[PDB]
């Protein structure tokens, strides 16, 4: 129908502290999360069913990422290091060092050769898979990185900060294309590319989702309704049925809107803490959501829809 029926159909317990980020794989199989815990959980994507920890870092995860063919993960944590993983075996294949801070977010490139990571230290670091060296730092911005993402083609990377800015970064030069958004504030506390990679959806902490043309560098769509004034909330775009914007919420819950309108066609009770992490499933119409320390669980959505 027009709108999604997204309803409860499983919740995934065992993280002892909050989740910070949920996503799931390439391949549709599995959902990977990350905790303040340090431990990464897998999970099966239909049926919830925990499938193993993935263990190594020495504090607090803040992001996890796949690649392209489901194989390996990537970690952003408070221990200042990126971990590259094989899924299979759980097994640290590199440990990605040179930040000055806590690593906030990451992810790879579409041909998952690089990793792209963001740190409080305020830069934004390319690596090598293969090898796990830093092949750039950029100066990227002046207060800690909230997000960071490559566009369809990996030619372009989307950086967001605290520092209330938006830019964008050609991969082969590191040197700056465009700032898309250039106020003092607010915060911009989460970005990405649309999956065509001609629209960047940006988070500010003003309770606020905005929809940007990069090429003409002009806000299209705005959504509202929502809270989020503190935390770097995820948002998604939904493309297995109705397109929608997915985000979570400080209010606890989970929002959907439709893309196209703006208007508001569902909100997701059952978390009992913020919704700090969204993942939309790759041919499915399933969201998983996660939440803070008061709930710490993951819940499995699913909608005709
Ligand atoms: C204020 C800090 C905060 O939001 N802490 C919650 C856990 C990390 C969530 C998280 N958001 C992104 C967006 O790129 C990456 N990781």
């Amino acid at each position: 129908g027009s709108k999604p029926n997204y309803a409860l159909k499983f919740t995934l317990a065992g993280h002892t502290k909050a989740v910070s980020s949920v996503k799931f794989s390439p391949n549709g199989e599995w959902l990977a999360s990350s905790s303040a815990d340090k431990l990464i959980k897998i999970w099966g994507a239909y049926d919830g069913k925990f499938e193993k920890t993935i263990s190594g870092h020495k504090l607090g995860i803040s992001d996890v990422a796949w690649s392209s063919d489901s194989n390996l993960l990537v970690s952003a944590s408070d221990d200042k290091t990126l971990k590259i993983w094989d899924v299979s075996s759980g097994k640290c294949l590199k440990t990605l060092k040179g930040h000055s801070n806590y690593v906030f977010c990451c992810n790879f490139n579409p041909q998952s050769n690089l990793i792209v990571s963001g740190s409080f230290d305020e830069s934004v670091r390319i690596w090598d898979v293969k090898t796990g060296k830093c092949l750039k730092t950029l100066p990227a911005h002046s207060d800690p990185v909230s997000a960071v993402h490559f566009n369809r083609d990996g030619s372009l990377i989307v950086s967001s900060s605290y520092d209330g800015l938006c830019r964008i970064w050609d991969t082969a030069s590191g040197q700056c294309l465009k700032t898309l958004i250039d106020d003092d504030n607010p915060p911009v506390s989460f970005v990405k590319f649309s999956p065509n990679g001609k629209y960047i959806l940006a988070a500010t902490l003003d309770n606020t989702l905005k929809l940007w043309d990069y090429s003409k560098g002009k806000c299209l769509k705005t959504y509202t309704g929502h809270k989020n004034e503190k935390y770097c909330i995820f948002a998604n775009f939904s493309v297995t049925g109705g397109k929608w914007i997915v985000s979570g919420s400080e209010d606890n819950l989970v929002y959907i809107w439709n893309l196209q309108t703006k208007e508001i066609v569902q909100k997701l009770q059952g978390h009992t803490d913020v919704v700090i992490s969204t993942a939309c499933h790759p041919t499915e119409n399933i969201i998983a959501s996660a939440a803070l320390e008061n709930d710490k669980t993951i819940k499995l959505w699913k909608s005709d829809c």
